[PDB]
């Protein structure tokens, strides 16, 4: 099957935690991915591995790993490659309990014509 | 007339400034607004301080400061907003060559439905 990894910034601060937890709730809402599951970069928990794990814990082949992060950064170019295991050649490669995972790395938002949307629905107090 | 000033984190990487020069050109390109700057809060140029001294260059009376940020955090709920004196209610007093300028802040974008529709975009490769 397939899995959605939502993957969000650490903050100190609990504001990124119930960000990435809302959308998850909202993407799970749609039904279009039997497992969705979401990590943080640092400070709190889950980790990133920790989703990944558990992506796999209940089932999944073949894990999307979203960054939900409006433009790349150090995180998004260095960071969660490192954490994943991605490189060079090949996508990705997890070998767990007698299975392997595939992961497949996605790009940041960047500058969708919806985040002008919002970006404009805030402007006007919306 | 009302300016609007959009407001980035800014890193010592370059796809933070880029994205809000994209942003601003493409809310240009809706002609909603007048004037249309944008500010980085860190390393990068120009700053916030300076986007509002080219905002009311060009003619501000209302100064719309929108956080570019996902969620809220030291940035959005402290730093930004010392730096423009704002505190909580109103937002806005500022007074330069003759001129009583108001900003008004607005509130990051959130777990909106958008960001949602975006991410299952960005999980499919779209």
């Amino acid at each position: 099957m397939e899995a959605l990894v939502l993957v969000g910034h650490g903050s100190r601060l609990p504001y990124s935690k119930e960000l990435l937890v809302k959308l998850a709730e909202k993407v799970k809402e749609r039904n279009l991915f039997p497992i969705v599951e979401i990590g943080l970069m640092e400070f709190s928990e889950p980790t990133i591995p920790q989703a990944v794990k558990k992506a796999i814990e209940q089932g999944a082949k073949r894990i999307i790993v979203v960054p939900v992060f409006l433009a790349h950064g150090i995180h998004t170019t260095r960071d969660i490659p490192r954490l994943l295991g991605l490189d060079e050649n090949g996508c990705g490669t997890l070998e767990i309990d007698g299975k392997t995972v595939e992961i497949i790395y996605r790009e940041p938002i960047g500058a969708d014509d919806r985040i002008v949307d919002i970006i404009i629905d805030r402007a006007f107090g919306r």
